[PDB]
């Protein structure tokens, strides 16, 4: 059954809340970002109104063929009443498209849904800093002080650095970047953009990135694989035996390939800095593991809840184990007596 930490108090809403059938009492479905395992039971099939960002609602008409009469994109940092009740889209720094959602409830009472997100100090200035926020359901992916990950700048620096001097170095090597999902677009754009191509992938993918307004696009992405070389691939594909199969494909035009696979977190992150990581190679195959992260590391989210300061935190993620439940649980303590809230 729907789980409460999905549900909104004195609303008819649900957030992230389209895989249980027909939630009872709920008005209006709201979807944070186009993830799968935040969309699933989403169809053409689906007939109440699904309030969501513009890039997400192209994603839910093109990808999942939602009926236009059922999406209600709003825009971000703007003022809007929802079957009665004011609310406000905010950038959540996750992939395209994500938001976090403030509820003005009619009683007072104020909650900001964080979505997935990337706490960032620049949410400080939004339209947050305007009002006390009551009630947090916050996004606690990586709530433990051992997840310490570089800035998104930072990896970025790395990952053109070392694919440019690789292939300047040879001028036959391939670069193949992984996905299975949106998000992480940065890591294979800012590679094409200093080697000078496109990058080259499936007609799925191309479709999917040319649902997200991402400026200039048309002149950054192709499905002529033969004319790149930056080539995009699904993610289970970023091992030996398939990137071996994917060099047999591309005819004797390279000799060698350097990939890229954006993970999460991984525990050489504890001990390795960014500049000292190295790849897995055999032969003439080199992986890349590169911890470009799209949500808030422990820091991060400590330091955008102590600014906050809400008077209840509801966790959305780690909530299936009581070990996880109480340590979470536990920090949002820590927090509170060192800042004073
Ligand atoms: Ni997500």
């Amino acid at each position: 059954t729907c789980p409460f930490y999905k549900k909104i108090p004195g609303t008819g809403f649900t957030v992230d809340a389209f895989q249980y059938g027909v939630v009872e009492g709920c008005t209006a479905y709201f979807l944070t970002h186009f993830h799968s395992d935040h969309y699933a039971g989403l169809s053409k099939h689906f007939t109440f109104p699904v309030y969501c960002s513009e890039i997400t609602g192209n994603l839910l008409k093109n990808k999942l063929h939602v009926q236009e009469q059922y999406i209600h994109p709003l825009p971000l940092d703007t003022e809007c009443i929802v079957n009665g009740v004011k609310v406000v889209l905010l950038d959540a720094n996750h992939c395209p498209g994500a938001v976090m959602i403030l509820f003005y409830l009619p009683n007072g009472t104020v909650i900001l849904h964080t979505g997935d997100f990337r706490a960032d100090p620049s949410m400080e200035r939004s339209l947050l800093a305007d009002q006390k926020v009551h009630m947090l359901y916050l996004d606690t992916t990586y709530c433990s002080p051992e997840y310490t990950f570089p800035s998104q700048q930072e990896v970025i620096r790395f990952a053109i650095n070392t694919a440019f001097e690789a292939v300047t170095l040879n001028p036959h090597a391939l670069v193949v970047c992984g996905t299975y999902s949106i998000g992480k677009e940065k890591v294979f754009l800012a590679i094409a953009d200093v080697l000078g191509s496109k990058v080259g992938m499936s007609q799925e993918k191309y479709k999917t990135l040319q649902c997200l307004n991402i400026p200039e696009i048309n002149s950054l992405i192709t499905t002529d694989m033969c004319s790149s070389l930056v080539h995009l691939l699904p993610m289970m594909q970023i091992n030996f035996k398939g990137l071996q199969s994917h060099l047999k494909k591309c005819g004797g035009k390279y000799n060698q390939i350097l990939a890229f696979r954006p993970t999460g977190w991984t525990h050489s992150n504890k001990f390795t800095r960014i500049a000292d990581v190295i790849p897995q190679t055999k032969g003439n195959i080199s992986i890349y593991g590169i911890p470009y992260s799209e949500h808030s590391s422990y820091l991060e989210m400590k330091r955008f809840v102590q600014w906050l300061k809400p008077q209840k935190i509801i966790p959305t993620v780690n909530v299936g184990t009581w070990k996880s439940r109480s340590t979470m649980e536990k920090y949002f303590r820590e927090w509170k007596l060192e800042a004073g809230y």
